[PDB]
DNA sequence: CAGCTCTGTACGTGAGCAGTGGA
DNA sequence: CCACTGCTCAGTACAGAGCTGT
């Protein structure tokens, strides 16, 4: 079981279906160097240098963010998890997110908000888009924010310097919620 | 982690390097795909049907074979088995083969052999071929016989049909042993 | 320098997969 | 909405750098 990294004051919280085999198994969010979280990061700005995934630590304190998912079972995909495994996931996910209150909940790839969605909202977000999305955190001001799979398994953009796009535009969300409390 | 499946009187035991994240993940040997094992045996005539890595405890009392790997950490694989590791793995290997006495110990990959060899026997092999060794298993009848590597990681045995070769030796090195055997 | 060894890196394929847009 | 696109991830041979003796 992979480590959740929570603290309080975040920015950013990046938002997994849920841990794999690699991740278990080195005790960090997003080994690669084939997945594409870690450059992106570095590219947008996000990070001043290009860290990997054994710095996953550092990421509250020295830049505001901080991982965890829906599940946390570890298993090799999605594909292995149950509707009902989901459900006492996202419960439980909205009950971090209300704990910890980070500015933005970044989901992970179009699937995992899909589900969130029609299950904490009870609706099928027909035809969704990347970025930011209408609903906050019940309970909360977090937004949610929708991210191109970090995952290279995947059709696009996959290739870790066109999803920068939406880290630059995330950085820049973050950016304006901080110049609200002038 | 990953269990042996042994008895006495195995014609044949299949030797991995050790067990994979896959395979740690689901208690079974060579689940892959890729891994062609499953698929060579069946195309090589080892067994009459097509199976997989959840019939691995049937391979003793069906087709009497048998299963073990060398080192017994998990790893993703594979380049990260310690240089140590390795040696102190062969020195049990070795005991369970005088243990248990198969027909014929079949190293999956080189690198193992390769080691084993270099290990057990003494000898550092120039240009290793696949196939029968010139060394029995120290104090027993037992065969060694070495075969590329199941993991599709490699790629100068690009498809499981670059593969089945060896099984089909592998058959007949058994097929003859066995008789001999009148 | 061949031969010896000591790392380093560059390699095919399919299966799985996120996403998009095709029946 | 099955299919279709790019791209991950699952040991081993040769390159070359750096010693030995013709």
């Amino acid at each position: 079981t992979l480590p959740d990294i929570l603290t309080f004051n975040l920015d950013i919280v990046i938002i997994g279906i849920n841990p794999g085999l690699m991740a278990a198994y080195k005790g960090h969010h997003y080994p690669g160097p084939g997945n594409h979280f870690w450059k992106c990061l570095f590219m947008s700005g996000l990070s001043e240098v290009q860290l990997n995934h054994m710095d996953d630590h550092t990421l509250p304190g020295k830049y505001g963010i901080g991982f965890t998912n829906m599940v946390e079972r570890t298993t090799p995909g999605s594909k292995d998890l149950s509707s009902k495994e989901f459900r006492e996931g996202g419960r439980i996910l909205v009950q971090k997110l209300q704990k910890y209150q980070p500015r933005i909940a970044v989901f992970n790839g179009k699937c995992i908000y899909e589900i969130f969605s029609k299950e904490v909202f009870g609706v099928k977000v027909k035809n969704l888009e990347f970025g930011l999305q209408p609903h906050k955190i019940p309970d909360t001001e977090t937004l949610c924010y929708v991210m191109p799979s970090s995952s290279a398994r995947c059709a696009q953009f996959p290739r870790a310097q066109d999803k920068v796009h939406y880290y630059i535009k995330l950085k820049d969300l973050r950016d304006q919620l901080k110049g609200i409390e002038r």
